[PDB]
């Protein structure tokens, strides 16, 4: 899915549902980290 970039530490709301912490900003695109 087309989603915004941004520092892990900003993620946590992309990263909600997943329930996960950590992120990595890559490819125009914020990834969801443990």
């Amino acid at each position: 899915i087309n989603v915004k970039c941004s520092l892990p530490q900003q993620c946590i709301k992309p990263c909600k549902d997943a329930g996960m912490r950590f992120g990595k900003c890559m490819n125009k695109k914020c990834r969801c980290y443990s």
